[PDB]
């Protein structure tokens, strides 16, 4: 039964925790993507257990993905075949809210259909990972699970537990081949996912570095579609 500064507090640390995360040294390569760039890269932080991290570019203003994210929550399922559900709870200001969603299984049949209960984040940061009003380094949406009286666990599904996790969003702009200049996207995914398994940590390895690359195809749909339809 949290306050409004308890969730907010919680959704602050995560963000915080999220950001220092995110843009720690060092991190181990597990899987590449076909796309030139593409990885999945993990690494051990303390408190947290094996931590993951996607990178790749996305052809569209880094701007467009951050308001489609932020804004368009309850739209992930049209878009994204992996999520069968998202529900905003409530919006508690600051860019911070509690989310409802059902996520489907990975394609290995390792990660289960789960439920999760999400308090996010969202925000424009500086480099040095400050909220900044405008002129973002950076865009991020931090996520962690917690409680909410109403939505208990169902017996039917996993609930699973989001341990810190974000998307962050950094713009770029590139010359194309052609000599256009345009306007691009590098693409980061922080996952840390609490498990129930004693699946080695060798095939959770494989199975979220798939994750990962599969939901990547249909950011990049997504994308491709709205520059199809003049969005973009």
């Amino acid at each position: 039964h949290m306050s409004i500064d308890e969730y907010k507090s919680q959704a602050n640390e995560s963000m915080a925790n999220a950001w220092r995360i995110i843009t720690l040294p060092n991190w181990t390569v597990e899987k590449r993507g076909t796309v030139r760039g593409d990885v999945v890269e993990s690494r051990k932080v303390e408190g947290f257990g094996k931590v993951y991290r996607f990178t790749g570019v996305v052809n569209c203003p880094a701007r467009f993905l951050y308001e489609e994210f932020k804004n368009n929550l309850t739209k992930l399922p049209e878009w994204n075949p992996t999520i069968l559900k998202c529900e905003i709870i409530k919006e508690i200001g600051d860019g911070v809210l509690l989310s409802y969603q059902v996520t489907a299984g990975g394609g290995r049949g390792i990660i289960t259909p789960r439920d999760f209960v999400i308090l996010r984040r969202t925000a424009l940061l500086s480099r040095e990972g400050r909220v900044v009003d405008d002129n973002p380094h950076g865009y991020i949406s931090s996520g962690v699970s917690v409680q909410v009286p109403g939505y208990p666990p169902l017996k039917e599904m996993v609930r699973g537990h989001n341990k810190v996790g974000c998307w962050y969003l950094q713009p770029r702009t590139v010359q194309t081949p052609g000599g256009k200049i345009e306007d691009q996207a590098l693409f980061q995914w922080l996952m840390c996912c609490d498990l129930k398994g004693k699946i080695p940590q060798f095939v959770l390895d494989v199975a979220f570095a798939t994750v990962m690359l599969d939901y990547i195809v249909h950011v990049r749909k997504f994308v491709a579609e709205a520059k199809a339809r003049a969005e973009i």
